[PDB]
């Protein structure tokens, strides 16, 4: 695996390997039994702790805003998202990991520090059109992974706004000392963040690592 930080910043946390947050989306063809694995595997290997978070039950959102009805796309991410979790337990048992620190995004709801995080970027979200504009563009990328109507849109966007806590500050909601948010695509937003352009802040203790095999 080959890896690209955004700022130098995030760079120096990639140098003392603490730990890193593996991120497993519920309905993308990146994720094969066998990805997740070799990913895993790597992450193990280059980390002094490893954890994993994934999708929590706003990934219904993206289905219904692609038409499945609630109950079923309730489902449907129950099923995906459980079978996730078998393959990163798997594959953390195999590599000497922690098969318990398996997050989804949704596990922390009652959380002070989620709950200030979703706050923060709420405010955000409806305060700053440019902010939100960004949200509903990162929710349309999360839909790619028909046209893509506005509505659709603004039922998909609750996913977004329920992970990007993990995005910014992971380690307030994880206990750990610092983090990096590993993943296979790239983060347009986490770039503007960096460049302070909205009310939302990436924490200094947070990192994010574009994986590519
Ligand atoms: O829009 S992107 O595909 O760049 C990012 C996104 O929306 C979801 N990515 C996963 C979701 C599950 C947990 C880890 C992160």
């Amino acid at each position: 695996f080959k890896t690209e930080t955004l700022t130098q910043n995030c760079n120096e946390i990639l140098k003392r390997r603490r730990h890193v947050l593996v991120g497993i989306s519920p309905f993308n063809s990146r994720f094969s039994e066998d990805y997740i694995h070799r990913l895993i595997a790597w992450a193990v290997r280059e980390f002094q702790s490893v954890s994993v978070l994934l999708a929590g039950k706003e990934a219904a959102n993206l289905l219904e805003a692609l038409g499945t009805p609630h109950g079923k796309a309730e489902r449907k991410v129950r099923k995906e998202v459980s079978r996730n979790r078998r393959f990163a337990e798997k594959a953390l048992e195999a590599h000497g990991g922690n098969p318990e620190d398996i997050h989804t995004f949704s596990d922390f709801a009652n959380q002070t520090a989620y709950r200030n995080l979703r706050m923060e970027v709420e405010a955000a979200f409806f305060d700053q059109t440019h902010f939100r504009n960004a949200c509903l563009e990162m929710s349309h990328a999360a839909i790619l992974g028909v046209e893509v109507s506005a509505d659709m849109l603004e039922l998909a966007v609750e996913y977004v706004i329920a992970e990007l806590p993990f995005f910014i500050a992971a380690p307030d909601i994880l206990g750990v000392e610092e983090t990096l948010l590993a993943y296979h695509r790239p983060w347009k937003l986490g770039e503007q963040i960096s460049r302070n352009e909205f009310a939302v802040k990436m924490r200094p203790n947070q990192g994010y690592l574009m994986v590519s095999e």
